[PDB]
């Protein structure tokens, strides 16, 4: 029978130099840049390099029909093409999407690129139309999400919408509607914007409406952090080098396992109980999106990841605590919880 | 402050040869060998070699600590170990734990490789002892599971039925209870043995209990292929090359899109209605689970999958013809699937 698709041995990731970098952004609409060190000449230094080369040329292979160009500009090599496209981060991949440059901060695998390079290519807004399309909207709850309702696609309030929009792509979903239908099941008037909060009910309205691009993106910029917060490998470096006081509240939980489900449903509570607190925010990681870290986490936090998990951990060493819970008895609720963060904050 | 494990560019993976074989085998609980075709000498070729022989690396520096072992067998300098072991299947690879062998036939890649050999390394048969372990044990429904029940694990009965499990370890979980409390909530009598095929609400009892290991082994064979299938990861190509008469019944779905999840249940709904069908055999895809093969996906069959689809594949050419849906009118029904599988085939 056919064979399913594989990874062919073709080379695609140009080298990028001062000679055909101009070349390179106007030939892809999307491009994708590792800003490397030189390689060491040990063997293992020139073994990772090797590795990171072959993911960027996997990716390659998979979008090349959708247009996506990737790139190695080396800090030494080609440091006047650095300069010039203003690749500061050593060893860290820069996606261009037309004008908008975008610092990824993500996991660097094939998976997680190919990923986000395409939401990278949607547009920035997405519309809503049909109740299907709002039920969808309304599902949402891992992404700080944004929606507006405007006129017509014309809208100078939308198009100020749009370029907010373009500041957070696609890292936080902005949506719009012209349906007024729509609009009214959501209790948004005419060029208002709600954000909604991940794992949280009840929205934010942006105020004194309608809203500007510099207005949309000071609100975002000050809600972005929200109580409750995912760690995706599209940003999970972001998201954990943001420390609040050198350390994280950190609780494990697989979404589709039982004890996993209702652990996060307690964490949604005690979130929402709690989402005022300026200098709160818990990171949740459902470990089956992070499989190759699952001995480490277990070595390291001696901890059994096939049940929930909850506990403080300081960045700078990686020392923990955990939560004890009994395997027997039902999981704690969130009186419980709130009582073991106090305690071991204290 | 402190980084995220990396690759470390260290060489993990043995070279297999005549002379350390036997040592190797005796270091390592559970081996992973790469039976793999001399490489040829073209440079896509080399690239390819390359690209398997990191992803080996990658996951030999996961599993370094939990004992696990990666080695290269070539068919030619190797060939007279080869012969020895039973490797046959060229460019694939093969696990072995003690005694068994598991021909792996599935994705060749880093995520999928450590989350099957940690399947692996856990016991054959999986205890249930209080309520949250029998609930999690009947949310299970993506793998035909067996639950006995048995008096202890000094049974003869028992130790037959870990005799059996080691024989589908790690695809088909067998879970067993000493507990008659959850014995009772299952409608197992002692020694007794359901079957729960994949997607199903009512299991199969195995019948003229109590069972030798044999009588079980027969019965999961003739049960493995159930009406409806999930494409996996650590098992896609044999389930794939399993075409029931030259075809395959396709539906993409993703489970946690709320459009996606309907269908699902509608899917499940039309697979328990036709369970009893020895030729029906639907296979279903979680397009989040192949996130590398969407694009060709769309780009092959002309379908966008952030929407559900469901159609028939020509497993020879990939030729294929899919169900149209109205992107505002609601999802088929049951019926209404029922109605267009049996036109298009007949
Ligand atoms: C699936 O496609 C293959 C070809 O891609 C079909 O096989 C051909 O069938 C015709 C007559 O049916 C023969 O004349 C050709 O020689 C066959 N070619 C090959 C390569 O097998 C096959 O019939 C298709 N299956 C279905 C169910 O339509
Ligand atoms: C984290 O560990 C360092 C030592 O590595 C220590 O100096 C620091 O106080 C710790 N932080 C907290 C919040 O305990
Ligand atoms: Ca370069
Ligand atoms: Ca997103
Ligand atoms: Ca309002
Ligand atoms: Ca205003
Ligand atoms: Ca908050
Ligand atoms: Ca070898
Ligand atoms: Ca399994
Ligand atoms: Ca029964
Ligand atoms: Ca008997
Ligand atoms: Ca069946």
């Amino acid at each position: 029978g056919l064979d399913f698709p594989e990874y062919d041995g073709v080379d695609r990731v140009v080298n990028v130099n001062a000679k055909n970098y101009k070349n390179v952004f106007k030939k892809y609409e999307v491009l994708a840049l590792l800003y490397h060190e030189p390689p060491e000449d040990d063997k293992a230094s020139q073994r990772q390099f090797e590795m990171d080369e072959l993911i960027l040329e996997l990716a390659a292979q998979v979008l090349e029909d959708k247009g996506v160009g990737f790139g190695m500009v080396d800090s030494e090599k080609d440091a006047a093409v650095a300069k010039k496209l203003g690749l500061t981060e050593e060893d860290s991949v820069y996606v261009f999407k037309g004008d908008e440059v975008i610092e990824y901060d993500g996991e660097f695998s094939a998976d997680t690129l190919v990923e986000f390079l395409l939401d990278v290519l949607e547009d920035p807004v997405e519309l809503i139309e049909g109740e299907r399309e709002l039920q969808a909207f309304e599902n949402i709850e891992d992404d700080n999400k944004l929606i507006g309702y405007f006129k017509n696609k014309d809208s100078e309030h939308y198009k100020a919408y749009e370029d907010a929009a373009e500041e957070f792509h696609p890292y936080i979903p902005f949506f719009a509607t012209f349906d007024s239908k729509v609009a009214k099941k959501l209790t948004l008037k005419l060029n208002e914007i709600d954000f909604y909060e991940a794992f949280m009910e009840e929205p934010v309205t942006i105020p004194d409406k309608p809203n500007s691009e510099e207005e949309i993106v000071s609100f975002v910029e000050a809600h972005k952090r929200s109580t409750l917060r995912k760690l995706k490998p599209e940003s999970m470096y972001e998201t954990w080098e943001d420390d609040l006081d050198g350390i994280h509240i950190v609780a494990f939980a697989e979404e589709t396992d039982p004890d996993g489900y209702e652990f996060l449903e307690t964490l949604k509570a005690v979130a929402q109980d709690n989402t005022d607190n300026p200098d709160l925010s818990i990171i949740w990681i459902d470990p089956d999106d992070f499989p190759l870290l699952v001995p480490y986490w277990e070595k390291t936090f001696n901890i059994d990841l096939s049940a929930p998990q909850i506990g403080v951990v300081n960045v700078t060493d990686a020392d923990s605590v955990w939560m004890e819970m009994d395997d027997e008895e039902d999981l704690p609720s969130a009186e419980e919880l709130e009582d073991w963060l106090e305690d071991v904050l204290e």
